[PDB]
């Protein structure tokens, strides 16, 4: 892909966290912690999951970003409306505002309702987002193999801004501690 000269720089949003999640100081890294952290509520968190969103809001343009996920076993990653439920269950679909991709249980799916699996020969130690407002696309590319697409989400119908969307997973294993990281552009 030739997606690179669109790079954004984003940041995360403590607000939205859920209260176990540890943001770093230059707002780029997430990682689960092993308790509450220590904050108030709001009705901004997301209350049931590990999910934070981006700072940033895009209602138009080209938009790519780069998150680093070594050594773990299960994420979500991709964009969702401004307006999505943050409180109680729900999945991760269009229907409810949600443009992803997940790691789970050693197999790559796409949230569509029903998921979709995905085909990666070369597991992604980190994953290029792309988002073209106007044309309704949504894209995932494998940065550990030369770029190669993993999946597009095409006919999207937004609805409203849109945010980066991140889930670092649970930790029930022990083996998925490791933070997602916002790469350098
Ligand atoms: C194990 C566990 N319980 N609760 C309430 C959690 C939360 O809010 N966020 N991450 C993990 C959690």
């Amino acid at each position: 892909h030739h997606h690179h000269h669109h790079m954004v720089h984003i940041t995360l949003d403590r607000n939205t966290a859920n209260s176990w999640l540890i943001i770093s100081k230059d707002r780029r890294q997430v990682r689960m912690g092993d308790t509450h952290q220590n904050v108030s509520d709001n009705k901004e968190r997301f209350s049931n999951y590990p999910m934070v969103l981006g700072a940033q809001r895009f209602s138009s343009g080209k938009m790519y970003w780069e998150v680093d996920v070594t050594q773990k076993e299960a994420w979500d990653l991709g964009v969702c409306r401004d307006s999505v439920q943050r409180k109680g269950q729900f999945s991760l679909s269009p229907e409810n505002g949600f443009w992803t991709i997940w790691l789970w249980q050693d197999s790559y799916e796409a949230g569509t309702s029903p998921q979709t699996t995905l085909h990666i020969q070369v597991p992604p130690c980190q994953i290029g987002i792309f988002v073209d407002y106007e044309a309704g696309v949504v894209s995932f590319y494998n940065i550990t193999d030369h770029g190669s697409l993993i999946y597009t989400f095409s006919e999207c119908v937004f609805a409203g801004p849109l945010r980066p969307f991140f889930n670092v997973g649970f930790n029930y294993s022990g083996g998925n501690a490791a933070p997602l990281k916002l790469c350098p552009l």
